[PDB]
């Protein structure tokens, strides 16, 4: 593997953490990431698969993440700029065998896209 | 269609402007707006694609759009955040019958990702 | 000055240009770099003028930008996610003698953020 | 407070996490939003100032940012586009009693801009 993650010198830096405590913070870095690049995009039923699809292919990149599943909520035939309360993502994070499952998802009580943590395994 | 560049009152914000010079406005903003929707995004050999159809299917939304071609120079297997010197972009604007050819290359000389006009068709 | 349309490689590629298309041009390109780079940025009424001030002067180092200002309507005591829908905003473009000013500013009947030009000046 | 954060459905949210855990999560966040939003924003001498002092207003906006501290390094009088290895900060979140101090910033060994839990209090 050529990921940055897996050298001794990114290594050193989270040695004060716990395998869960890395995992929620990669977690967390990859939900803002993903909500703050792409907040913004033109979409609409056109572009709606390619954009996910984009998505989910570009955060893959980023360490630590073992999958991640996008979609883009009301999308109609009209575009609109991709707002975040749009989104709805499903994340897996793994650190050794810890894996932690997130969730980026619009919660109407309280008017807010939030993020948070789903379950370990 | 639904486009909102064919309604009354979106065209009665550009009676001011020649259909070159709304080619260009409008080609400047696809520009524009696609450097600075897409720098900073992950990428590598892994996305650059699926990464190059998004941003051609996004942009084709916008205002009088009338084909657009990204290229992503430079990637390789270990990925990097998308910087503007790594675009190479081909854009069409269509304004009735103008067509502006619109260019994003890097340019080492004056180590710029420059914006220019290509050609026009009219 | 270091500005890079000073530089006559920058220039030699705007020769198939008006003034008047070249100030639309880049005016184009500086609306469509701030919304896609600001649009999205946490804002309340704690940082509404630190925010207008910054994309004023951020847009500022573009190429031709002779002036801006940048008010962003609606904010709260909760913050929200910046919105293009939010921005309203004054652009001058200054290509030699001649100066494109230009708007972006939400139109309700569209429920567009709408950019475009408001007037030359010459 | 009118915080998000503060609410009883927010906070229902985060009852599978530690102090710890939830401390890194939200500091994750908050990193990896600010690289984000203003990589790719135009900076010389000029707005260096002003681009600082705006990043560290917004992001203090997101739930649990304490404190927040933006230097952006080797700005030149010529604009380029702000890189994320021009990025050095220092994050303060609080969760309760918890505080966690992170940070981000360019680490030439691995030639990346890292971002990682400096400590906890
Ligand atoms: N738990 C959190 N959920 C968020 C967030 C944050 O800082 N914390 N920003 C956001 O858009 N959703
Ligand atoms: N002609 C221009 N080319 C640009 C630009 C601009 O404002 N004008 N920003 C940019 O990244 N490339
Ligand atoms: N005239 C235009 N106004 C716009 C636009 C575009 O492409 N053209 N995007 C946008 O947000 N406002
Ligand atoms: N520890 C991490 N540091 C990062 C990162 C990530 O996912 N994790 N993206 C980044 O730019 N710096």
């Amino acid at each position: 593997s050529l990921r940055v993650e897996e050298t001794e010198v990114f290594k050193k830096y989270f040695k004060n953490l716990t395998d869960r405590e890395r995992a929620v913070f990669e977690g967390g870095i990859t939900l803002g990431a993903l909500f703050h690049q792409f907040v913004g995009t033109p979409v609409s039923k056109y572009n709606k698969e390619s954009l996910e699809r984009a998505i989910e292919e570009a955060m893959k990149n980023q360490p630590c993440v073992y999958d991640i599943k996008v979609k883009i909520r009301n999308v109609g035939e009209k575009y609109v700029s991709l707002d975040g309360k749009m989104l709805d993502v499903d994340l897996k994070i793994k650190i050794n065998k810890t894996v932690a499952h997130l969730k980026l998802e619009y919660i109407p009580e309280i008017d807010y896209p939030l993020m948070y943590v789903k379950k370990f395994e």
